């Protein structure tokens, strides 16, 4: 009887989350972390996914075979995503053992203070908003677990009100750009991973402090490409039952461009867009490309 899906947003602090994580927050908020978790933290649709099949693969040392052990949502969990009979982000964490790679979308300001207690590395990501919310509203539509978007139009206005799961784009990523040199925080672009995946992911070790060969470096940049990805069961989300993601609605490993915006917004909404963006970001210093 009880259906966990298409429920409306639980608001925590403020910030929308789903019904069932707001139910436990508690566990979330006293999740405790240690000294050598990596934190892959992101607002949803930036990159989290193609960073975390990353770590996993610098952790492996490029081994595909290893990488393909379980889907990437048991190797890397989804910390704060408990949904009863179905998933347990903290309890997954739990019993895993150290180096554990961490996935969060939450904002700096709900964050489970343990990560700053403990001192972990973070990385961050950021992907421009008009991509974003582009990505978000295909999301919403195939992740069963949201509520239902709506119309594009109808899904953009509550992007910008922030109105949407994980609460706004613009206070998100912000903040976390104001935290990025209080703590051991690798601050990345989306757009910058397209441009140069190598650079990236070269920035990524260095963070680490790992040197690996020429040769592994090479295998990581193949097996993180979105092509390879999405044609591995073990990164792209199949896994998940059909009830939990419909891949028929819109497959997760969706087009992996910079740009889509421009076939989603009309010009008006786009204009529209812009003049809302620029007040909510002009005193901030984080610059973004949009193609
Ligand atoms: N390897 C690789 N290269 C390029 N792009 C990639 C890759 N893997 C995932 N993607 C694209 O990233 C979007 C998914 O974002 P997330 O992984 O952050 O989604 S989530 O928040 O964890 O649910 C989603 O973007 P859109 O294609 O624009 O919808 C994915 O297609």
């Amino acid at each position: 009887k009880l259906d966990v899906f298409r429920r409306e947003l639980v608001d925590v602090e403020g910030i929308p989350l789903f019904w069932s994580i707001a139910e436990h927050w508690s566990q979330v908020e006293s999740f405790e972390a240690r000294p050598d978790d990596i934190l892959i933290s992101t607002y949803p649709k930036s990159g989290t996914t193609w960073v975390s099949e990353i770590l996993d693969l610098i952790y492996n040392n490029g081994d595909a075979e290893k990488c393909k052990r379980d889907a990437i949502y048991k190797r890397v969990p989804f910390m704060e995503l408990i949904i009863p009979g179905i998933t347990n982000g903290v309890e997954m964490l739990n019993n895993m053992p150290s180096p554990r790679i961490v996935k969060t979308h939450l904002p700096v300001q709900l964050l489970p203070s343990s990560f700053w207690k403990n001192d972990c590395k973070i990385i961050y990501v950021a992907r421009n908003a008009k991509d974003v919310v582009v990505s978000y509203y295909y999301f919403y539509q195939m992740a069963k677990i949201h509520p239902e978007p709506g119309t594009w139009e109808e899904f953009l206005e509550k992007f910008m009100a922030g109105q949407v799961s994980f609460g706004p784009w613009y206070d998100h990523v912000k903040s976390w750009w104001e935290k990025r040199k209080e703590y051991r925080i690798l601050y990345l672009f989306y757009e910058d991973m397209k441009e140069n995946p190598k650079c990236e992911i070269q920035k990524i070790l260095k963070f680490l402090e790992k040197d690996i060969p020429e040769e592994i470096l090479n295998k990581i940049l193949y097996h993180s490409s979105f092509s390879v990805m999405k044609e591995n069961p073990s990164a792209n989300y199949t896994t998940m039952m059909k009830e939990e993601m419909d891949h028929s609605v819109s497959p997760f490993m969706r087009k992996g461009i910079s740009g889509d915006w421009k076939n989603q917004f009309t010009v008006a909404q786009y204009e529209k867009f812009e003049e809302d963006y620029v007040k909510k970001m002009e005193d901030s210093t984080l610059k973004f490309r949009s193609e």
